């Protein structure tokens, strides 16, 4: 199939999902496509964004701190049960997709952007078992193994091959392909690790922190520097940076997991992550430059995960300073969510504007 | 204004400030420029070069380990008299060229090795902030937060605009712009962090921490692979390098503080920037090829920040191999000062070459 | 001499001894070279892997852990004696090459792979050094210190000015010059770390790791981005690429060693040397295609140190799924030096073919 020599040179735009002024496809623009095939594989986005406003919510309302506001339980039990309505809706409209048109979707399987949304099925997955509500498993001690088995073998089955092929001649290398969205594919394993300590399997728990680290590590340098990949680093700042805090986060959590309490190697790692927030998010160009998209959806996806793992930051260290840190980046996270789930509802029944055309898989072998 | 590709084609020279052999520029060479025209943003390296003298001399006095000597107090008192008032009067008669000649300094600012040393006025602050004197703050026992604020406030304020733009696609790139002494605008964040903990507020020193080692990590191993940047990285050994230095031996002294004792994160930071010191300073190449210049005052900053570092190591470590190394390495680096010190003068009344025409802000735009 | 731009565009191959189709050479390739011109620097390989597996069995022997099979010490006792023939020999040979064929060896002092090779002798002993069989040295209680100076001063002498040549615009950069086996030059620290622990000086020994450290990170990088060093890689998975797990695994035990038990520093490298045997040995296509090649003993190396850092997990860590792990990975390591052993003498006796011309070292000069 076509590589990404031919992805990078065809499609611009900060996601990559745009014909250029020159380009030529091989379908009909102005003729309505199947429903099928305009049904892309960005929509799992909606699920990362539900999923993990659970995991927020339930923290407000179990976490020692954070407690005065007297948080009902019952949010937790309402935003899963509907997140987990989305999830079986999306991924067996998906299904049918690969019966009848297995051909196009080898196509976004290559595409540099795309290839690292796979992974977006497994990872949601694990948020709505790591946050179940307490109604569903009273006398709760520790989860069944297989759950983690299950949800995370495919993951590293997939985990293994995509890895192997960066320190490669392959085309398909950390530095031919690269772009800010690579970091959804080294945070499943910090992710993994929660979920393998609620099972009762400790050390396995560390061998997921040190595979992510490694990772992670080799994905954060390689963008500061010069790479082939052109065109997708959007100039100025652009919302798709916010992949750069999911990371870090992610990581922190774990590490108050598998040894109990913070040590210094779960507040740096959190204060690094704080950094890039502010960066991100403290400017006047943020809250006044905003346009529907369906990639939105996945920028939420590292603004909440910040909310979780602050509130365990305040639990370590009392005080109102803390306090006021984590009760506001959890209301900027779930502000936006709140604007977003509006929005989409407009699109789709008053406007008819969330699937239009996908014109990025329909570019022509070589020039 | 000019980019650095066109202060990467124009200027040649360790540092970069000097004219190739077919540049052309817009001002007369042989007439002399007015003397505010003439004063570059590089003499900022004296302050440095004595506030850091200052910090040393303290821990001779005051430190268990050392004492022996019996070194009086007064060395600190007349240095860090003395270091004020070079400081008051450099950045007076800088201020006044910004009044008169902002159109030079734009030029400056856009150079790309003189963009990193507008940080040295807020670091030579620090230094003689955290090393007063004892007998202008009897029973100090901790300083007012407003030091901490007032002296930190504008460096991290442009510390987030300069760290935005390495990860985008501007032009202020950390590929295309980068240099030897580009750890200038790094070692700051290390060096806050005693400051901080001289106020009171412990858990800010940790999140600065976290904030100048993730920034030096990166800004270290781009300066091993192939970077746009050509000519300004001198071949063989040059004195430029012992800014790589900087950084280790003050994030070592950071650890120091927070944690009270030398715990693994403080030896191996300051193990790496031994290794460092020993492969620059141990060459018979080093101690026979010098020559007077005004950017050697800002190659002693790293050559004096290490002997305080060392001097804590004897401090946990006592004995009397660990005694020589602590009392060897901080009679090199102030032997230097003396001999710098002594040069400087006759070459400012005794043959009056300090402060010749500065021709690298002369280039004209495109070609 | 040659340069590697001239070294990386006339040889090709996974380990670069190959001349390729178009080159034109200095000697005659029909007629038979001297034996001493066709002793390549590549069969100090033997003796890496000899010396290894004597470390490994000297651990089952010893160790707490893997007790019941109650393995006799004689397999130390003849592995040893046998490894240091072969070392005495080989090296006398090189030697005798340097007095009569000095213009040869300066070749391979500038090949791009070959420069990494010499730092074998010294590792070498090394081993044989930290293994010592316990009859030869009754009532142990430290080593004298001298052994660790001979053996690691001519290292670390050479160490300073080839990991000084990579921060430079000299032509032998990082950057310029490297290859899978790069790492070749950093495992020496960490396994020189060992050694000093071993005769009573322990600080010294933290000096190394953190030496080694420091250079591994930036020679792991380096190899996922582009450099100008290319048919080094080879396409898919090849077996060049083992060495990658030679660092890690040797940098687990040395901190065992200092700081007595593992510690969150020591699991975390082991992991990421668990990792990489996975996917390197987990294939199909790594136990089916497999050719005799004298570059093979050196790869036997990094998959023999596994075994000892594998067996130290398992005696912190009891329990079958650890005593399983660490009595299978020991297995396969040793079982390939048994084939490798067998199928070396049928090539060196029965068919005459170990030692063939060496046209890597007769490209003209220039085109
Ligand atoms: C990969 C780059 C972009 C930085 C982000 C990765 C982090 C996960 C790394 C960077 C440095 C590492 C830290 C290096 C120094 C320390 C200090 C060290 O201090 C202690 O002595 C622990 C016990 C204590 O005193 O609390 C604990 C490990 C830790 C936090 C390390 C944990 C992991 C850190 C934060
Ligand atoms: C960025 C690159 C060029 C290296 C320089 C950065 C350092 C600040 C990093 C590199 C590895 C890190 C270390 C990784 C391993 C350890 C060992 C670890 O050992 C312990 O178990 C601490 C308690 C003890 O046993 O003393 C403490 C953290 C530390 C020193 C880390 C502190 C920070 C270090 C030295
Ligand atoms: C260079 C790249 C490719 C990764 C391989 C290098 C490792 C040697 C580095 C990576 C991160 C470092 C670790 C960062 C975080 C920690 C956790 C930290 O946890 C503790 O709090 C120690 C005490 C304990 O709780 O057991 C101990 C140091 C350690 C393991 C560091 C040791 C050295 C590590 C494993
Ligand atoms: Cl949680
Ligand atoms: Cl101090
Ligand atoms: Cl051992």
């Amino acid at each position: 199939n076509v590589d990404a020599g031919r992805y990078f040179a065809a499609l611009r735009g900060p996601e990559l999902d745009e014909v250029k002024d020159n380009e030529d496809i091989l379908l009909p623009k102005e003729e309505q496509w199947p429903f099928l095939l305009r049904f892309p594989i960005g929509c799992f986005g909606i699920c990362l964004g539900l999923s993990s406003q659970a995991v927020l919510w339930l923290a407000l309302a179990k976490s020692p701190a954070t407690n005065f506001l007297h948080i009902t339980p019952l949010i937790n039990l309402v935003v899963w049960l509907f997140s987990l309505v989305v999830l079986v809706s999306v991924s067996f409209t998906y299904i049918l997709k690969c019966i009848f048109y297995f051909e196009a979707v080898k196509r976004e399987y290559f595409h540099p952007v795309r290839v690292n949304f796979f992974f977006a099925p497994w990872v949601v997955c694990m948020f709505l078992a790591i946050s179940v509500p307490p109604m569903f498993s009273p006398n709760r001690k520790y989860l069944h193994p297989a759950i983690w088995c299950v949800f995370m073998g495919p993951y590293f089955f997939l985990e293994l091959k995509i890895y192997g092929q960066w320190l490669s001649g392959g085309k398909r290398r950390l530095c031919k392909v690269a772009n800010p969205s690579s970091h959804l594919s080294v945070v499943g394993n910090f992710v993994g690790a929660i979920l393998a300590s609620k099972v009762g399997w400790d050390e396995v728990a560390k061998f997921l922190w040190a595979v992510g680290f490694a990772h992670y590590l080799v994905v954060f340098v390689t963008l500061y520097q010069r790479l082939p990949t052109s065109e997708a680093l959007p100039k100025e700042l652009h919302p798709v940076y916010s992949m750069f805090i999911a990371a870090p986060s992610a990581a922190s959590i774990a590490w108050n997991t598998i040894y109990g309490q913070f040590d210094g190697c779960s507040r740096t790692c959190f204060f690094i992550a704080l950094f890039l927030y502010i960066s991100l998010v403290a400017r006047i160009n943020f809250f006044t430059g905003f346009k529907f998209s369906v990639a939105w959806w996945s920028y939420t996806f590292p603004m909440t995960t910040a909310s979780v793992a602050t509130i365990k930051y305040a639990e370590a260290v009392p005080g109102y300073p803390s306090r006021a840190l984590a009760l506001t980046l959890s209301f900027i996270s779930t502000a936006m969510v709140c604007v977003l789930f509006v929005s989409t509802l407009l699109h789709a029944f008053v406007w008819q504007t969330l699937f239009p055309n996908d014109l990025a898989i329909a570019i022509t072998k070589r020039k």
